[PDB]
């Protein structure tokens, strides 16, 4: 509260660390469904069903241009990729499996990087 400062984590390396995580994501063999925005002209349903599309190229651009206020906003966009993937794709399909794999990959890096 006013004039009562809470201790806060050192956030100075967050940008570099999130960039590194995103690079690891981008180069994963199963990243292929997530590299570019879902093609709204070619993918019937997508536009209407998925209210907030997100993908790794969009996140990279946002990260490179100061559009994440903090590391949590970054993680929210990463998780949004995988949440959209699950909404739109069967768990059993190649894309749905890829999404599950990439979510797991991401969360382990997230915990290992930012949870002490
Ligand atoms: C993430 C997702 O739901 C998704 C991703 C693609 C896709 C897959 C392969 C290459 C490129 C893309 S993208 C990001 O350019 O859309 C995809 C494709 C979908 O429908 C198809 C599938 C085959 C042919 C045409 C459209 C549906 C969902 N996604």
């Amino acid at each position: 509260s006013m004039s009562v400062k809470k201790p806060k984590r050192d956030d100075s390396k967050d940008l570099a660390l999130c960039s590194m995580i995103l690079t690891e994501m981008e180069t994963h063999e199963d990243a292929w469904p997530f590299l570019l925005p879902v093609n709204l002209k070619l993918v019937p349903g997508y536009k209407k069903v998925i209210k907030k599309p997100m993908d790794f190229s969009t996140i990279r651009e946002k990260l490179s241009s100061g559009q994440y206020p903090n590391l949590e906003t970054f993680a929210l966009d990463v998780r949004l990729v995988f949440d959209n993937c699950e909404t739109f794709n069967e768990d059993d399909s190649d894309i749905g499996r890829a999404g599950h794999n990439m979510r797991k990959y991401f969360e382990k890096k997230w915990t290992d990087t930012f949870k002490v």
